[PDB]
């Protein structure tokens, strides 16, 4: 279990918080000279760079947006005086993807993994009252022992191109806000919610971690600040009468408010009493069917590539509501928190996927999907270092995440080999392992790639329901050949059938690359009239079992990836455009949700 | 002299600051009741939006997005407890278009201009330890007695829509970052520098305004933290030895240090960064440091997909990347003074700004970039409204110069944009803007606008205010385009010949030309539209600005394709953008990277 709190900052008497968003300053260490040469004392020749963001698409010259290595950030700000006697961490939401972290000239921690926070104990060398430095260094290298998966190629100037096998750009930096922290030296440090429901009334069953011995009080406020509950103890029941229920697409927020006591410490969370539970091929939502609609997405917008704003997140709400969207996927990594307060309020449900993305070696991924070669990937020596990765950012991400009503389910991989024992014994432990981390056993779940064909795939008796990835009147039969297409989909939708297997399926990836602005008649792959054929025969389908009980169609939006002979500028599987405006076949998503 | 501070917030010891950034709630107010029915107190059912950002994008509807009237935000903070004995204000750097700001239930203040700061005394309202509430009226309709001037249509089912007399769309809300900060009881309200050059040595002159009589000293700060020059007193010289000057492109900043001394104590300390330069107009030529410069550039606009005037630090860091690229050295903030963080970042990159006051649409028309050259004059400055319209065009003017004068980027100050002129009407309205800017500028530095084609040499009355004459022209797109183009380059002549034959000895600069150009747009042989047509247009202005020895700089119209009021005009917003509005290059950037490359 973890050394630090995962809990977002929040800002009453007991605890302290102060933004360290603007612009930093930055310098790329291309001959990894830093350490030796003082730079965690302040950077030699640094340049400006916003934060957050991704220092990508900035730049104007090539080496500097294609960037790959170690790289540094530097700020200064100044502690209020009245923060002694207080614990003082950074937080960051993210170092994208491994750095170590400098204070004041000295190491204090360093992480891997770049899409999830990084606490940094800063008290026993911060100064209240005066100036503070920190100093961050960075690599956004991809391997094979971390997530996400990939390489990296030595060009003939010794210079770094990062070779990552997923389709995304490898977007990097500072991408989430910064904040310094004050908390009091006993502090609540962890705190979990299982719901039950007992007709019109209900059950908050909790536990709570803190820094120390003392009492917990836990409160249970109702939207209007009035109370509802309270229960002494670390560990206890609330009971909630006549309780209002989360919803799909009509949410209903409590407030949690926990206690230490002589006042020690607060802290307070919204949370929204609802229940997750797969019955047969059916998933129950407080105990009634739902059916997921909705879009994979990306954490990804023009100029500041990965970097968080409120602003999209406003945007792409009231896309996905236009639509009658009820759900979508943090592909392929967790997002900002930000994103899930959000749809806490915005009642959507939410598949929570950790970045193992690229376990097959492939650097055209996407093609590669479905052409049927292993790539030996689960037989290496790197995979048990791998693992530890997978662990610990699964552990992270549920510890994160777990009390947000909106996320239903965890997705723990997108398209790897599944098709040999090797990777069976991989993954076991992986789900053995969230299953401990999450206090509300609630479904795990991971996409497949075509190539996870029902013969041979071993994998999928892992999953409380299946996610399936496919491209049928794309990558396969495409084109002149979409009715073959259909044809070979329902055969294996028949063979998924005759496994009677009885659990839902969601399909999770589905689409076609569509240039806005392309009209052919007849319609041709790429154009709009095509992607609108393309999803009217995936439905026809989809309506055809009565397991599948989900569609969340690939993508959201237009995004970018490594430029390519396939990929002009970027993945144009969109549904909107990347400035966030709708193709023609929006508007047959939103026909089909009403 | 303005009842609070423009000053931008820092966090030491004696000044502290929290940002109220974050989801607000949000609620429009069509029937306009909030008030009489308790809206001050919080909002009855609203819904979630960004701040800073403007509002309209977001939404999926066009009520919504076209949204004219009064509209409501709404969020809580927390205040330190240890912010008692402080005096507490919250900094708004806009509130678009004017506004009324309340604080626990209380009136606490009402503002007028949508595009500079407005302070908001809560002191005797907070609550420090405690929860607080901030909640505003907002109103974004457009008339003829304020800043940007338009008017307001009432449709027949009783909505408002906006009428602009401008040529961008009218984003508005709370569209710049938000502070709630703590002062002490006795603060630095106010400072000013101006500086000559002593060879080797430099002077910076200076000035300090307090809210009580303790006394002043200030020191300078060399960029490596090391002291070079300190003075007693609010009125001072500070005798800086071996100056670094600041120089265009190539910036140096001394941080500047006003103290409040209570004999071995400070009650205040404010730290801002200044840069040693000194700015003259002498003859036709624009002296920097006593060499002549030549600005090349764009105007440009706080603009951005879904943000709309929305600030982001990354859009700055992208737009000045591109300006280096392309060798500028110098922008006009048109039509509207930018968010504070655009000028402090051109310090450090050490561009030259010239800073606009939103005097734009001084001319009823609602299609007015055809009417800029139609010659149609309508009486706009002879009206019983403008009365009212100068005192607040006055007051924009000295928010703007009291907020901006120390930043060593801004060289001068536009005053209007393509106003009516050719009146006497207009020539006794300007004389007194003019006046008041002059007494706001411990600098005395260059005073301009930016005339129409409408303001013909013979008729105009307004020029000989202006220290030097910015241009706006279109020869080879509105006037004389496409076919007629070489028309067009003999009529530009002809007017530039009448402007020389007056004998002015002034310095000229373009600050508008510019065709619209459909990025991918191709045509052989070109055509009005097409990229092609965009170099060509281009080509031709330059052979014109080299033929006179007066024209002493050309920021090209515009920076990036931004977004407008729609109609028959304008596909989508305005393309005479050299970068799109996703800011990669059409054909026509790299014409201007090579012609500035080789230039000075
Ligand atoms: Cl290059
Ligand atoms: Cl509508």
């Amino acid at each position: 279990m973890l050394e630090y709190s995962e809990l977002y900052p929040i800002q009453n008497g007991h605890r302290m918080m102060q933004s360290l968003d603007g612009m930093w300053k930055f310098q790329f260490d291309p001959e990894e000279i830093g350490e030796k040469s003082g730079w965690e004392n302040g950077l030699p020749a640094p340049v400006s760079m916003p934060v957050p963001s991704s220092f990508a698409d900035f730049f104007t010259d090539h080496k500097e947006r294609d960037y790959c290595g170690d790289f540094w950030y530097e700020t200064e700000f100044y502690l209020p005086a009245e923060w002694r006697n207080k614990k003082i961490w950074l937080r960051f939401g993210s170092i994208t993807h491994r750095g170590t972290v400098y204070c004041n000239g000295m190491e204090i921690t360093s992480h891997e993994g770049g899409f999830l926070p990084v606490l940094a104990d800063i008290s026993t060398v911060a100064k209240p009252g005066q100036v503070n430095q920190v100093v961050v260094k960075i690599n956004n290298e991809l391997n094979e022992t971390s997530l996400p998966c990939g390489a990296t190629k030595i060009l003939n100037n010794g210079r770094k191109l990062a070779k990552p096998y997923f389709d995304f750009f490898n977007y990097s930096g500072l991408q989430r806000s910064v904040w310094v922290i004050a908390l009091p030296e006993e502090s609540v440090k962890d705190y979990s919610v299982d719901y039950e429901l007992c007709g019109t009334d209900a059950l908050v069953k909790y536990e709570v971690v803190t820094t120390g011995e003392h009492p917990v009080i836990v409160r249970l406020l109702d939207a209007e600040g009035e109370l509802v509950a309270e229960t002494e103890g670390k560990e206890g029941i609330l009971q909630v009468a006549n309780a209002h229920l989360w919803e799909v697409r009509n949410a209903y927020l409590y407030q949690i408010v926990i206690l230490i006591t002589d006042v020690l410490d607060e802290y307070r969370e919204k949370i929204g009493i609802r229940t997750v539970r797969i019955e047969g091929t059916q998933i129950l939502l407080n105990d009634r069917p739902v059916y997921l609609k909705g879009f994979g997405k990306h954490e990804d917008f023009s100029i500041l590539g990965r970097g968080f704003h409120w602003g999209i997140v406003k945007r792409d709400f009231e896309c996905l509501k236009w639509t009658n969207a009820n759900c979508f996927r943090t592909s392929h990594y967790p997002y900002a928190e930000e994103w899930y307060q959000f749809a806490d309020e915005e009642g959507f449900l939410i598949i929570d996927e950790v970045p193992a993305v690229g376990m097959m070696r492939s650097t055209r991924n996407f093609v590669a999907a479905g052409s049927g070669n292993y790539t030996y990937f689960f037989e290496a020596l790197t995979v048990p270092e791998l693992l530890k990765s997978h662990i610990a950012d699964t552990e992270e991400m549920i510890t994160r995440d777990k009390n947000h009503p909106s996320v239903i389910a965890w997705s723990l991989f997108n398209e790897p080999e599944t098709i040999t024992d090797y990777a069976y014994e991989y993954f076991k432990e992986v789900f053995a392992a969230a299953e401990t981390y999450d206090f509300q056993s609630r479904p795990m779940t991971g996409a497949f790639e075509k190539n996870s064909k029902p013969e041979l795939c071993k994998c999928y008796p892992l999953c409380d329901f299946i996610c399936l990835n496919r491209y049928y009147g794309w990558y396969i039969s495409g084109g002149p050949e979409i009715e073959e297409a259909e044809e070979l989909f329902r055969d294996e939708m028949d063979r998924w059938k005759a496994k009677e297997l009885n659990v839902p399926f969601v399909f999770t990836e589905f689409g076609t690359d569509t240039m806005a602005g392309l009209h052919k008649l007849p319609s041709i792959m790429w154009s709009e009239e095509y992607q609108k054929e393309y999803l009217e025969m995936n439905f026809r389908v989809f309506d055809s079992y009565e397991f599948v009980q989900g569609e969340l169609a690939w993508n959201f939006a237009d995004f970018q990836t490594t430029e390519g002979i396939m990929r002009v500028d970027g993945n144009h599987k969109g549904v909107f455009t990347r400035d966030r405006q709708p193709k023609a076949a929006a508007v047959v998503f939103k026909d089909r949700w009403e």
